[PDB]
């Protein structure tokens, strides 16, 4: 498999960015991380065979390598305890400056492409999608949280984040109050998501991959429930939701999914 490591330099973050790649089309499929996303390999390729999945589909594939807690956004500042001398800014990474790289060393194209995400980058990828449709037409979210802003999930998401390599969500989008939190919020987008007639695939698994297993899951439950309910009712007509009873929060079962929607993206993204 013409699978390739890439060092792409961020500017914006002051250091080179690894990047995996397979090339395969001019439109891609940006597979984003997990909460632990680690330095030397994204998830997707630690754990699934994604790669030899989507050769030759017609479609590149896009690992970005790193970003551990991230969400995938632009920080307000560098993470306060662990010691990060430096600010993330993957939003500009992800919008700007990897695909101006991609595009003017190999030619894939800036526009038309999906982002898929899981657990922590479920939102991200409908986050994307909502502030910049005409690069991401497409967004899937597997087992991502679909509305950070409200109730426990600020909280939960907050110590999801240090029990993570040390992160704080304060340093990412302020208190719970501030502005970032509803504008990186799914739920709360869903108006731009109806308005671009993004194209969205959201998965919820069941069961459990302190506070109580069972009280979280409730709180899952009735989360991605409102969701699909909210995006019916504000005029939404180009989502899938895959709520399967036997579907769990892993990576078997994001594979899974990454399979069931290829001939989606291609259709989609290449008619």
């Amino acid at each position: 498999l013409p699978v390739e490591y890439l060092q792409v330099p961020s500017a914006s973050m002051g250091r080179d960015i690894k990047v995996q790649f397979q090339g395969g089309g001019p439109h891609a499929v940006y597979l984003l991380d997990g909460l632990r996303a680690q330095d030397d390999y994204n998830g997707w390729d630690i754990n699934t065979p994604a790669f030899e999945e989507y050769y030759q589909s017609g479609l590149s594939v896009i690992m970005p390598v790193g970003g551990q807690s991230s969400f995938y956004t632009d920080w307000y500042q560098p993470s306060q305890s662990n010691g990060q001398n430096y600010t993330y800014k993957w939003e500009t990474f992800l919008t700007r400056e990897m695909p101006a790289w991609l595009q003017a060393n190999k030619g894939v194209s800036p526009t038309g492409n999906a982002a898929v995400g899981l657990s922590m980058s479920g939102g991200s990828a409908l986050i994307l999608a909502a502030y910049y449709p005409q690069q991401f037409p497409y967004a899937a979210s597997l087992s991502g949280f679909l509305n950070p802003s409200e109730g426990w999930w600020p909280t939960l998401i907050g110590l999801a984040m240090n029990d993570s390599g040390g992160y704080n969500a304060n340093s990412m989008w302020g208190p719970s109050s501030d502005p970032a939190w509803k504008r990186n919020d799914p739920m709360v987008q869903i108006p731009r998501l109806v308005a671009n007639n993004t194209r969205i695939w959201v998965y919820g698994g069941n069961g459990t991959p302190n506070i109580p297993a069972k009280f979280l899951e409730g709180l899952t439950l009735r989360t991605n429930q409102t969701f699909r309910d909210t995006y019916a009712a504000d005029g939404g007509r180009n989502g899938v939701f895959n709520f399967p009873p036997n579907g769990t929060h892993s990576w078997p079962y994001w594979n899974e999914q990454l399979v069931a929607m290829k001939a989606d993206i291609q259709h989609v993204l290449n008619g």
